[PDB]
């Protein structure tokens, strides 16, 4: 039903509040651990489900996106081991710690946010991140993912709960029905506290509409970017296209688009730019400048800031880096940007200049889900000005609480007539 189920999740947050980090962190060693010995199980179920899944046949590259291997299953085990090596001081660590006057202490602790109601795409790679991210903070969760993994996400369900069976508290983690179920819970607000949706920009839209007194944070655009200039190695730059548009084509942060210094149009290098993406099969499109600058050239785009989802892209040529920033900042979604160039002066003037989520200096646009940025296990990445940015790792999990503990004091102990005075110095915190 509705109700049972946040009461179920305000008794894991009551259970998770109270236990120790010897109980969460040998909780996840065990879901690890047992996603390693059982994953036969989960591999069969992903089977059936992606072969459910061609039968229906959506599309060729969700198809792999919804897809499944042991090699991300060996990369998921080794990032919760990261993670569960590394989270016994998630709650309870203090940020700040001073003392204000004689015999009185302040403290700035971290704390638990409660109740979070994730909302994502099939991806039946990330329901182990997440519950192994809530069973690590110690807040209650609950879920909702696509039908097409259904099968997935019950049996990996199985596997969770399977190794809470350990600590008894088999509630903090949940699974839902069709979204009707979701708009019903939206609505019994008062015990929910964040909305994760991974990737939706209608029902971005549709959430917030339905935000009463509750907020919103995910990512409703990815329109990555990419650039080249006079001073980079061909090979670099044809190499990063390739590793840039041609891993995970449409997952999240793959680039659909390209820039380039006019000076370096001559060069052909364009040529073998066209003859690489077509080896792989890509439709270029491009937009004014260059759609200007060749003979007749390839067909012309429409927006430059539609996100296509396939094996697509656009070029542009851009005259100098200022117009380069200026495209970036007026059509990008800040999501994550990329360079190559060898004069470290551009370097640093492109870094600091550009605002994105993350910025790359001869890289891909492939290095952003959080687990190869050593941050371990996360949920998405944060387009948002607030609370996080980029991959939402533990910390994009938490936040702070102000204990104030003292003898005898008062608000006139400070006044014109008062008997102590301000101190204001950080002691060092434990
Ligand atoms: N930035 C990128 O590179 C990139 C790439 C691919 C996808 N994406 C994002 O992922 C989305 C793709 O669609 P999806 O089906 O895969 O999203 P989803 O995570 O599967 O969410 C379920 C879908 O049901 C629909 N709906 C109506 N009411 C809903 C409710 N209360 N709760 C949940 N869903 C409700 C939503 O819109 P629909 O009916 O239209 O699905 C929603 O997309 C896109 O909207 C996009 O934001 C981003």
């Amino acid at each position: 039903p509705v109700e049972v189920m946040a009461e179920n999740a305000r008794t894991g947050s009551r259970q998770m509040q109270a236990l120790t980090p010897a109980q969460r962190a040998s909780a996840v060693n065990t879901l690890a651990d047992l996603l390693v010995s059982r994953e036969k199980f989960i591999l069969d179920a992903n089977a059936k489900d992606l072969a459910e899944a061609q039968k229906s046949g959506l599309a060729k590259p969700l198809l792999s996106r919804l897809s499944l291997n042991p090699a991300k299953l060996k990369n998921l085990s080794v990032g919760l081991k990261q993670i569960a090596e590394d989270s016994h001081k998630n709650v309870g660590r203090v940020l700040r710690r001073t003392r204000l006057a004689d015999q009185l202490e302040l403290k700035q602790v971290t704390v638990p946010i409660g109740v979070l109601l994730v909302i994502f795409e099939s991806r039946p790679d990330s329901l182990p991140q997440v519950a192994a991210l809530a069973m690590a903070s110690a807040n209650g969760l609950l879920l909702k993912g696509g039908k097409e993994a259904a099968h997935s996400n019950k049996a990996l369900m199985e596997l969770v709960k399977e190794a809470l069976a350990t600590v008894g508290a088999e509630h903090a983690v949940s699974l839902v029905s069709t979204r009707e179920e979701i708009s019903d819970l939206l609505s019994m607000e008062n015990h929910i506290d964040l909305i994760i949706p991974r990737g939706s920009s209608d029902l971005v839209r549709s959430i917030q509409q339905q935000s009463l007194h509750i907020p919103v944070l995910g990512h409703a655009e990815g329109v990555c970017h990419v650039y080249i200039d006079r001073d980079a190695d061909l090979e670099k730059a044809l190499r990063i296209a390739r590793d840039a548009k041609c891993d995970y084509p449409a997952a999240c942060n793959a680039m659909e688009t390209l820039l380039i210094h006019e000076d370096l149009m001559s060069g052909a290098i364009f040529g073998d730019v066209c003859n690489m993406l077509k080896r792989e099969g890509v439709k270029i499109y491009a937009g004014p400048r260059l759609n200007q600058q060749l003979t007749f050239g390839p067909p012309a785009a429409k927006s430059l800031k539609h996100e296509y989802g396939a094996l697509e892209c656009c070029i542009e040529v851009v005259p100098s880096l200022d117009e380069a920033i200026n495209h970036i900042h007026t059509y990008g979604s800040s999501h994550t940007d990329v360079i190559v160039t060898e004069n470290d002066a551009a370097a640093r003037q492109f870094l600091g200049s550009v605002d994105s989520a993350c910025v790359f200096h001869n890289a891909s646009s492939r290095f952003a889900d959080g687990f190869r940025f050593g941050l371990g296990a996360e949920v998405g990445i944060s387009t948002a000005r607030i609370h996080a940015r980029g991959p939402v790792g533990v910390e994009g999990l938490l936040t702070t609480k102000w204990i104030l503990e003292g003898q005898d004091h008062a608000a006139a102990d400070f006044a014109e007539g008062g008997g102590r005075t301000w101190l204001h110095e950080t002691l060092p915190l434990d």
